[PDB]
Parts: structure tokens; sequence; C-alpha cells
């Protein structure tokens, strides 16, 4: 049902989908080990913060490492080029958890937007699943990436209607949050936000590239927009969301974020 499975691949182009995915797999869970360790630096109001992308490393990762694992279950050499065999690759299984992993970051930057109680948990709730509509009507969407390329586009549309909307509640807060923000980082959370607006943009892209490149070169292009695009919006917004924590932790008077900080 999904365009993969359409096509063999030369040994080349199964090989960079299998490095791709690994090296997704390295550096998310190299990521982790750093949030891990910068958590005892970041103050007792924001390392749910950093926590949060100890969280969402671990879910890309797994499914990342996952997906590695289901392509070459999936293919084998055959006649001089790499064949479907008795498994599938699908890419099902990364939807899924991005209805896990999207909270996760968004809570993780609305708990560095310095937003309390009921509004955080308000804002919360209507981000949550305001993502989740997006997920599952894209998720259903590329289920029909080979039968039925109108449903995908039809199904696309409703779900990026999802995503203009969550975005506008993102940055509502964000612009909104600005100037409660210490230690220089209302400069900081501006880029985070186009940051986010960059690599969100390439999954829908990736989405599409059956109806414009409905090819074995799409499938790998494919998987190279999906791994651009997680690196961007999980690890390295990760990272940004840590730098924007200890600086405020630190801001706010908590000692081990004014060393680390100090201490660089
Ligand atoms: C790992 C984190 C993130 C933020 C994944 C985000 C995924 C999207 C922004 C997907 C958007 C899509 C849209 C708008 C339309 C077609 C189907 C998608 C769900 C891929
Ligand atoms: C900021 C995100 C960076 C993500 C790193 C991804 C790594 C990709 C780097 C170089 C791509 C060029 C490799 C050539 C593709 C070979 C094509 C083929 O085998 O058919
Ligand atoms: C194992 C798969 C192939 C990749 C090999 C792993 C080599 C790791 C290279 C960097 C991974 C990305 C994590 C970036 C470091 C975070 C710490 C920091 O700079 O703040
Ligand atoms: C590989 C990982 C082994 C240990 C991982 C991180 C050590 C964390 C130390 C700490 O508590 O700050
Ligand atoms: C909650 C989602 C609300 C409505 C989404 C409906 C539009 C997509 C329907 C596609 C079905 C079809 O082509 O038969
Ligand atoms: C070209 C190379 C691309 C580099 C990719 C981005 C690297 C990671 C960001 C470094 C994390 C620090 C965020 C900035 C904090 C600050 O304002 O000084
Ligand atoms: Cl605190
Ligand atoms: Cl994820």
């Amino acid at each position: 049902k999904n365009i993969e499975s359409l096509f063999d691949y030369s040994a080349g182009q199964f090989e960079f989908i299998d490095h791709l995915l690994t090296m997704g797999v390295g550096v998310h869970f190299a990521a982790l080990i750093f949030f891990l360790v910068v958590s005892q630096f970041v103050a007792p109001k924001y390392r749910i913060a950093t926590a949060l992308s100890c969280i969402v490393m671990v879910s890309a990762g797994l499914i990342l490492n996952s997906q590695a694992v289901m392509w070459t279950d999936a293919y084998a050499y055959v006649d001089g080029s790499y064949q479907l065999q008795d498994l599938t690759f699908s890419n099902g299984y990364r939807y899924v958890n991005w209805m896990a992993t999207i909270p996760c970051l968004l809570l993780q930057l609305l708990i560095v937007l310095n937003l309390k109680g009921k509004e955080l948990f308000s804002t919360a709730t209507w981000l949550i699943l305001a993502a989740w509509g997006m997920i599952i009507t894209g998720y259903v969407g590329q289920l029909y990436e080979v039968d039925d390329i109108a449903q995908l586009m039809i199904w696309g549309a409703v779900s990026t209607a999802f995503f203009v909307v969550m975005n506008w509640i993102v940055g509502t807060k964000i612009f909104k949050n600005r100037a409660t923000m210490l230690g220089g980082t209302d400069s900081t959370i501006t880029k985070v936000f186009w940051l986010m607006m960059f690599a969100w943009t390439l999954y829908p892209i990736a989405y599409l590239v059956p109806a414009f490149m409905n090819n074995a070169d799409g499938v790998v292009l494919r998987q190279l927009l999906f791994t651009i695009a997680d690196i961007s919006s999980k690890v390295i917004y990760g990272l940004m969301i840590t730098y924007i924590a200890i600086q405020q932790s630190a801001a706010a008077g908590y000692v081990p974020a004014q060393q680390a900080l100090g201490r660089i």
C-alpha cells in the first residue's frame, strides 16, 4: 500500500537508506546522553523540558532503529537488485510516534516559555489535540499513497489546515510570553519558532514525494527529507530548548547553571 513496496532497489539506493537510518539512531542516542548529563545544570522549574527531550530522543531512535531493521528484513539481494521478500517496510510506524513525541516537544517549548498552571494545561490540551489532528489525517492520508492519490492530497489538505492552526497557537504563545523570559532568551525563542517552521514543513514535503516522484529515487529522497526534518525537529530543536533552560536557570540564580555557563 506504500510506494516503498513497488520497486526493487539498487545496492546504492538500498545501502544509503540503511546508512541514513542508522546514522539517525547514532545521533538520537548520542544526543540522549547529552541532555541526560546537562540536566543537572537546569533549575528545578525547567528540568522537565530537558527530560522530555530525552524521551523524544529515545522515541525517534527506537522507531528509527526499528525502521533500519525492518529495511534489511524486508529486502534481499536477488538477481542484481534488492528485492522485496516476505516482510514489508512502511513508514506507518513513524506517524504513530509523532502522536507520542510532538506533545513532548510542544510541552518542552511551553515549559521554557514560563507557562504555569491552567494556561499551561489548557494550551497544552489544545495543541496536543491540534497536532494529533494533523498526524492522524496524514497517517490515513499516506495509506492511499499508491491506490488513490486523490485521497493523499485531500487528506493532506485536511492535515495542513491542522498544521496552520497549531502553528498559530504556538506563535501566539511565543510572542505573547516573550517578555517573561530571562537572561537574553526572549531573542533566542524567536529563532526557535522559525527553526520549527523549517523542520516541520519538511515532513509534508516527504508526504507529497509519491505524487511528484513515484519511483525508487523518490523513496530515497523521502528518507533523506525525514532524516533532515527529524534531526532538525527533534535533536537540534532539543539542543536549543536546552540552551534556553540553562540560561534562564542561571539568570534566575540557580548556581549550578551559573557555574556550567561560566565554565564555558
Ligand atoms: C518529530 C516532530 C515533528 C514535529 C513531526 C511533525 C510532522 C508534521 C509537521 C507533519 C505534517 C503533515 C502535514 C501537515 C500534512 C501531510 C501529512 C503530515 C502529518 C506529514
Ligand atoms: C542538518 C541535517 C543533515 C542530515 C545529514 C544527512 C546526510 C546526507 C549527506 C550527503 C548526501 C549526498 C550523498 C549521495 C546520495 C547517493 C544517491 C544514491 O545512492 O542513489
Ligand atoms: C552510530 C551511527 C552513525 C553516527 C556515529 C555517531 C557519531 C556521533 C556524532 C554526533 C551525533 C550528534 C549529537 C551531537 C552532540 C550533542 C552534544 C552537543 O554538542 O551539545
Ligand atoms: Cl526552580
Ligand atoms: Cl519521534
